[PDB]
Order: structure tokens, then C-alpha cells, then sequence
RNA sequence: ACAU
DNA sequence: CGATGT
């Protein structure tokens, strides 16, 4: 229904998917950047989302701060909520990089609590979400 | 079909 | 038009 500006909004940006991924995190309410990822060689959009969300878990724990955070992948908040990352990304030299960085993400998620909410940004009713890369 |  | 996902 209403947005919840008391939020962290993240995003993943790509030039080809799969291709080079980044992604970043904002405050909702005022758009300032709170991280940004230096882009990964080869990654898929969906990979970079669930860093993205990880990244944002941490990020808030670290910081004491219970503030929930919107994605707009809904294969990623599920990825996340089963803390396993169901990537059909082939496993190579290539994409060794991105691997390590999920496999970490998921041994973090493993290994820590939260009770951050995470919450999917109504796309079709609110617009492109704050984080996007446009 | 929906989310990207 | 292509791809990643539930
Ligand atoms: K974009
Ligand atoms: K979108
Ligand atoms: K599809
Ligand atoms: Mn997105
Ligand atoms: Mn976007």
C-alpha cells in the first residue's frame, strides 16, 4: 500500500545478462548512495540482486540499524529468505568471481541473524525503484 | 503468468 | 529482440 520511506532500496545494473554486474544501495527516502559495488566481470541480473540484498543485510547489521530493505526480484528476496542462490550460471574461470561472492553471501547468511524485513518494491504501482541505474 |  | 529466474 504505502511506501515505507524509512527503507533501504538496492539495485543490480548490468551491461549484458549475464555480462558485467554492480549494484548499489540508497537511502529510499532521499536517494543518497549508501554503497556501490565495483562491477564484477561476468555475473546474471539475478546474482547481483541477491548480493545486492546480502550486501544490504550487512550493511544495516553492522550499522545497528533496523531499517527494512526493497528489492524489486522477486527470485532474489526468495533466494535470500532460503539462503541458497538457485543460479543456472555455469561454473567456469569466467565466472569464478561472482561464484565466490554468492557462495560467501549464502555462508554469511548461514552463519548471522537478522530481523530486517525485506520487502519487494512495488514496481507497477510506485515506479522504478531508487537504486535503479536507469 | 509473474518478477527482473 | 536477447537473457535470468519462480
Ligand atoms: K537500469
Ligand atoms: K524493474
Ligand atoms: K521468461
Ligand atoms: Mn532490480
Ligand atoms: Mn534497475
Amino acid at each position: 500500500e504505502e511506501i515505507i520511506w524509512e527503507s533501504l532500496s538496492v539495485d543490480v545494473g548490468s551491461q549484458g545478462n549475464p555480462g558485467i554486474v554492480e549494484y548499489k544501495g540508497v537511502d529510499t527516502k532521499t536517494g543518497e548512495v549508501l554503497f556501490e559495488r565495483e562491477p564484477i566481470p561476468i555475473g546474471t541480473n539475478n546474482m547481483g540482486e541477491f548480493l545486492a540484498i546480502v550486501h544490504g543485510l550487512r550493511y544495516l547489521k553492522e550499522r545497528n540499524s533496523r531499517k527494512p530493505i526493497y528489492s524489486d526480484s522477486q527470485t532474489a528476496i526468495k533466494w535470500v529468505k532460503d539462503k541458497k542462490a538457485k543460479s543456472t550460471l555455469v561454473r567456469n574461470e569466467e565466472t569464478a568471481l561472482i561464484w565466490k561472492l554468492v557462495d560467501e553471501a549464502e555462508e554469511w547468511l548461514n552463519t548471522h541473524t537478522y530481523e530486517t524485513p525485506i520487502l519487494k518494491w512495488q514496481t507497477d504501482k510506485w515506479g522504478e525503484i531508487k537504486a535503479d541505474y536507469g
